């Protein structure tokens, strides 16, 4: 089984950002298999690495999964990894913006928004300001 | 063997009745079925007993098949999560309408912003006000 050490940041303008999150996990864990990044969001439930993680957790391959804080493994649903992890045998380690926060909230808001222009929905119109706000 | 489950929810108290059916809508589109769970509470909700217990079993090898209305009903997000896990442990979701309802995605939204918006204010955050304003704009 496998220790991995998983890292990600929003933005490939946060690729600094994201070394020195892997040198971070690195200094705290020095017993480590393997290394698992991305760049983007946690809503991203294409990203790369985080799923040839998640199949490895369910091939089994994984002991452990360090994360350098919370949120960096997905946005929603940590409850369903939770449990995914414990009944695959893994233990899932946290070490400890507002801006990632916000820039979630503009895509989740685009995201219904797709939906309320295909209903038709008098409150498309509401959702678009407060993007736009939002992004003001 | 190989269990196949009915699993339903509706938001809140008050569509209870509906919920019955729910239910039984499901089980007019599916002939066969071992089990059936339903949950009270917003599809956010990560501690819904019945979804917990259903995902426990999926966990455990013992579902061939969940079926819900919509996917609406399973959860709003991550929905993909759960794709991925069902095919690791030989269990199918089938759907048996393929949308999203217009008044169930509303309240998700406005649920999500109110969460978004405490977290904000929790951190003091530049941005909170406006949040804030989403929602009543929203309630309507």
């Amino acid at each position: 089984r496998k220790v991995i050490l998983y890292a990600r940041v929003s933005s490939s303008t946060q690729k600094d950002d994201l070394v020195n999150q892997v040198k971070y996990l690195e200094e705290q864990v020095k017993e480590y298999d393997q290394v698992i990044t991305d760049i983007g969001s946690g809503l991203n439930m294409k990203r790369k690495g985080f799923l040839k993680l998640l199949r490895m957790i369910l091939n089994n391959e994984v002991s452990r999964v360090v994360v350098a804080y919370p949120d960096r493994l997905v946005r929603f649903g940590f409850e369903i990894l939770e449990e995914v992890c414990k009944a695959h045998g893994c233990e899932i380690v946290v070490i400890n913006k507002e801006e990632e926060l916000v820039e979630d909230l503009v895509s989740i808001l685009v995201s219904f928004s797709g939906k309320l222009y295909g209903m038709r929905s008098h409150k498309y119109e509401k959702v678009k300001k407060c993007v736009e706000e939002l992004k003001n």
